């Protein structure tokens, strides 16, 4: 109810579930759950800590948990395997509930993971300017998106307190449904959130699967490793940090040694947060959901 969410109700096959990216929310996934369309329910996980009504949870393990009771309740029957997936830190908890699933005796037929980074354990950053404006930037954006008000279509260097005021003004101009005090509010909530998602994914350390094998995994990835952000829709020191720490990293191989039933999906996406948005990214995502999804 905080956490979980039914995006499309209807029809009779195995839902397909699933989670969150770092900003916590679900909305991106509702093209994706319309274009699978009415024959497969598209159920999600949300962070706890969105609706204002809790502390949001920062370990990945523990998130995963409260997924895993979520659905071992909501489906009794034993003999029922699990269709799981996500995009970026969603594809992460996909991985570590698929592991507690199994843990439970449960099955997963298919893993679905959209440019999710592998997990290395070593990004050691504190919180400064530059983390927290980045991080504001695309929480604001995420809200536009949510609203379907902008793209990700933020300057170097600028202070979180010169910024969150901007971005308040800028919401409102862009005509998001709030007072400045309600907005700022929501982006401080959704910040939160985002930072919270961050540490865990930055320190979880992924256990092996009991059966590796076992889910049927398609891997989807960004056009370039070192291109995690487009160099002309972004700059600044956060941005040539990360570019920097996945220009030498293989994430799909990382992951395809966790999971050895393996299909690999190059895209033309431009960057990371072009997943969703690049048609033709898009289209091979939705078009391997349905094979795997309508039996």
């Amino acid at each position: 109810d905080p956490v979980f969410e039914i995006l499309q109700s209807r029809g009779r096959r195995s839902p397909a579930v699933w989670f969150h990216g770092s900003m916590g929310t679900v909305q991106a996934y509702l093209g994706l759950a319309r274009a699978i369309g009415d024959e497969v329910p598209f159920h999600a996980f949300q962070s706890r800590g969105l609706r204002g009504e809790d502390a949001p949870l920062a370990d990945l393990g523990e998130m995963a948990a409260l997924y895993t009771r979520r659905l071992l309740a909501r489906q009794p029957d034993e003999s029922r395997a699990f269709r799981l997936g996500g995009y970026s830190q969603g594809g992460l908890l996909a991985y570590e509930v698929t592991r507690q699933l199994q843990l439970a005796g449960r099955r997963v037929e298919s893993l679905v993971m959209v440019d999710t980074p592998y997990a290395y354990g070593d990004m050691a950053l504190k919180d400064d300017d530059d983390t927290d404006s980045l991080r504001l930037a695309i929480v604001y954006v995420n809200l536009l998106l949510m609203n379907g008000l902008g793209d990700f279509s933020h300057r170097p260097g600028i202070d979180p307190a010169e910024l969150l005021p901007a971005l308040v003004r800028a919401g409102i101009d862009r005509g998001l449904p709030y007072t400045p005090q309600a907005l700022g509010q929501l982006i401080e909530r959704h910040h939160r959130v985002a930072r919270a998602n961050e540490t865990a994914a930055r320190t979880y350390l992924p256990a092996d699967l009991p059966h590796p094998g076992q889910p049927v995994v398609h891997y989807f990835a960004r056009r370039h490793p070192q291109v995690y952000f487009d160099p002309a829709r972004f700059s600044g020191p956060m941005v040539e940090w990360t570019n920097r720490y996945f220009a030498d990293k293989d994430c799909a191989s990382r992951w395809q040694r966790h999971l050895p039933t393996w299909h690999h999906h190059a895209t033309p996406a431009v960057d990371h947060f072009a997943m969703l948005t690049d048609s033709a990214s898009f289209a091979a995502i939705v078009r391997t959901c349905r094979e795997l999804y309508l039996g």
